[PDB]
């Protein structure tokens, strides 16, 4: 029953073979609680390298992929490829995809469906913009986004939901345990009414947005927060402390 | 003086380590004219592998990249990383990038400025849609696109221009020698007046769009056609014949 604590580190567009080699080496030797399910999202160009060097017990995620195994889509990679170099995860719908690169709710949905069908795990990301929180429609927005994802999920066994206030990524500012809980509580209440009780109880909803070693203990303490999507801090040694938020 | 024949093979979103390893092993063995400058665009996830396996004498290109070395751009790779695995080329502004992934003239122009500054070569792509060619405005559109590129090029020595009628990609239909020449002649003419005669006389303008082993001899024979950007045929054995289009 109990939802296994889940921490993904999203390196974004960072590192080279040597810098990432050192990051991975530290992580492999770090004292980590076995309690935590760790996944590292590597730049596409280093996915094969990352999977080779990381301990088999730490997962590897592509930071994005497309919705078909092959085709005339210059610049894109597919789940078939991600599988081919031994990774088992993809991050889809990240805020930067949606808002920097105009990836639509409808497209993220198609991508989720294909990724799951090909046997990847999906970290599906949702989140409201600052103007959206200003007008008071956070719930309305993340429900919308979650629905586009959920329409395309037959089986939640290999999905993790990452809630990430867009306005909290990379800025100095995270939500605070209570604010976070209010939205994670809502997303789970949504999976309750729109999917099933068993899915709401077993599906991990994780918070991202300026997570640090200094603020994670308190966030993880919240009942409906099952872990983190970690941006900046995933490049640093304190990623270890965030993996251990609960211990 | 004479502009060296350039043939790039854009594998698009295709292959795995085994299929791409076989394609590569054939190409390394094939009887190819030294005459020709060959570059293969591999999926980002296989760039390192591709460069390792391909003979040094054949170039490798990323099929896309972003416009800063590092940063919060989930899913992107930079010239820095492309360099870091030993590749020296990037394809920018591919039809699929502009019209499937919405990439603007201004962004492409930014990417070109950055890739060149970081010491990659660029295959910069331009091309008109079927509906734009119907309205008689092929000239206007490829000029528009080339200006966005040329505004951002201080040095043309490592740029190659690829003209690729969008509607001709992946369909059964290429332009025919005459229709292609009309455009290449015109694009050179634009470089002549907008940049210089020495840039116009030294810069390679290559054609893409359903180039096969069966039609390439005739296309390459045209005076202002300096090579090919090759899609589907690049996966096949007949890529060799296209590299050999002049002999």
């Amino acid at each position: 029953a109990p939802r296994k604590f889940f921490v993904g580190g999203n390196w974004k567009m960072n590192g080279d073979k040597k810098s990432l080699g050192e990051l991975i080496h530290t992580l492999n030797g770090a004292k980590l609680s076995a309690d935590t399910e760790v996944v590292c999202g590597a730049p596409s160009i280093y996915l094969d390298f990352a999977r080779q060097k990381l301990d088999a017990k730490i997962g590897v995620a592509a930071q994005n992929c497309y919705k078909v195994p092959k085709g005339a889509f210059t610049g894109e990679i597919s789940p078939a490829m991600i599988k081919d170099i031994g990774a088992a995860w993809v991050i889809l719908g990240h805020s930067e995809r949606r808002h920097v690169f105009g990836e639509s709710d409808e497209l993220i949905g198609q991508k989720v469906a294909h990724a799951l069908a090909e046997g990847l795990g999906v970290i599906a990301c949702i989140g409201e913009k600052l103007d959206e929180r200003e007008a008071g429609i956070t719930e309305k927005v993340v429900f919308e986004q979650t629905k586009a994802i959920a329409d395309n999920v037959k089986d939640w066994s290999k999905v993790v939901l990452a809630y990430e206030p867009v306005w909290a990524i990379g800025t100095g500012y995270s939500l605070t345990p209570q604010q976070a809980q209010e939205v994670h509580e809502k997303l789970r209440g949504w999976l309750k009414s729109h999917v099933s009780d068993a899915v709401a109880q077993s599906t991990r909803i994780i918070y991202g947005g300026s997570v640090t070693g200094g603020n994670c203990k308190e966030l993880a303490s919240q009942h409906d927060v099952d872990g983190f999507l970690v941006g900046g801090a995933s490049l640093k040694p304190e990623f270890v402390d965030i993996i251990n938020a609960k211990h």
